């Protein structure tokens, strides 16, 4: 079974990680999910977590020290260390696969501008670490980017390209809309081939990316 | 002032949202809209295939109580165009979203076609990775485009603070140099190197 820690300042926000699918893959004993307020390794009355960047710029920047004590009680030279932010290498489905099969995930879920990188390049002496972003925009913290990584990973645990078409189901007339005729022919070799024809349509369309091709 | 109404069948996921004022986020159970005393919000595709379809009759009768003609609908799917903060800038100034959160498989596409006939919709993926459902990625979207209310290229470098010196790394001395232009110039060329590093699709 997987063991995910997930550190933050704002660890009521990781409830949703309960009953959807990470609560059923908890319950069924596949994964055990902790989270942890980050200001627990803090020793001053007011329980500073970050502070002004050095050489300038807007906003603040998480202390080390509080990050390397906290990482130093959660982590083992198995953990693969997971830091989620825009700046990091993209978490991919392939990456989700891979880390479907891991004993010990640890999430450190940064705010403001980032955790020190310091954090990061000491905890990569003796773990590995992964830096990663999970798309093209702007989020406030590492808080949600964390729920999705714990979704796209663990659907994949046992014991839990192109793009996918159009989907209908009951009934085969609603609102003067139709079910194409040939979903309901029961002649799988069509039904396979004006999927793979919606897929194309849409994958062009939508993603062609995906395809080699520009946009 | 910008309305958000989520559908859902597990509202408590997305339940706890600041609470500083012209933002009101509604989460509502789909279940609410089902007809049946067993509360079916799915059903077998036609074609076959593994899965289960979320049914039209319960999300149409759901769309039209929540949504007006003014309703940018949000549909989260695997198969969406990419999400983007160029879409998160154009949301942002939008007064009504509601977003229509459905397990991965899809919902029946006479769905979101309908609604399309009388509002604006958007199916939309977060990225390259696939969720059992909508739920995350419209946290996900959420917070990306209400951070942008007011009051509600490359990669950045790395950043440092206090102390000057932990665990036997020292903050580049260019940042406590005091000359400013030479600061944003190492500042660049750490974004050029981590960008070439990480994502190079942003350089071409
Ligand atoms: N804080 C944060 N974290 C991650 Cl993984 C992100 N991915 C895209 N934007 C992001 N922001
Ligand atoms: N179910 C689901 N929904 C959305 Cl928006 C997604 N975006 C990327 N993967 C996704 N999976």
């Amino acid at each position: 079974s997987m063991k995910i820690d997930v550190v933050t300042i704002f660890p009521e926000y990781l409830q949703p990680v309960r009953q959807s699918l990470p609560g059923k893959a908890i319950d069924a004993g596949l994964v055990d999910v902790a989270v942890h307020d980050l200001r627990r390794w803090t020793h001053d009355v007011h329980k500073s977590v970050d502070d002004s960047p050095y050489g300038g710029g807007p906003g603040m920047v998480m202390k080390p020290t509080v990050w390397g004590d906290a990482l130093d009680e959660i982590c083992t030279s198995e953990t693969l260390l997971v830091v989620p932010t825009p700046a990091g290498y993209p978490f991919t489905q392939e990456t989700a696969w891979q880390w479907s099969t891991e004993d010990h995930l640890v999430i450190a879920c940064g705010r403001y501008e980032g955790i020190d990188q310091r954090v990061a390049d000491d905890a990569a002496t003796r773990m590995r670490v992964r830096e990663v972003s999970i798309g093209d925009y702007v989020l406030n913290g590492g808080e949600a980017a964390a729920l999705v990584i714990i979704e796209a990973v663990l659907r994949l645990v046992p014991g839990v390209s192109l793009l996918e078409g159009p989907s209908y189901t009951r009934p085969p007339s609603w609102r003067g809309m139709d079910v194409p005729p040939v979903l309901l022919s029961g002649d799988h070799a069509k039904i396979a081939a004006w999927r793979a024809e919606q897929s194309r349509q849409r994958t062009i369309e939508r993603r062609p990316d995906l395809l080699g091709f520009d946009s």
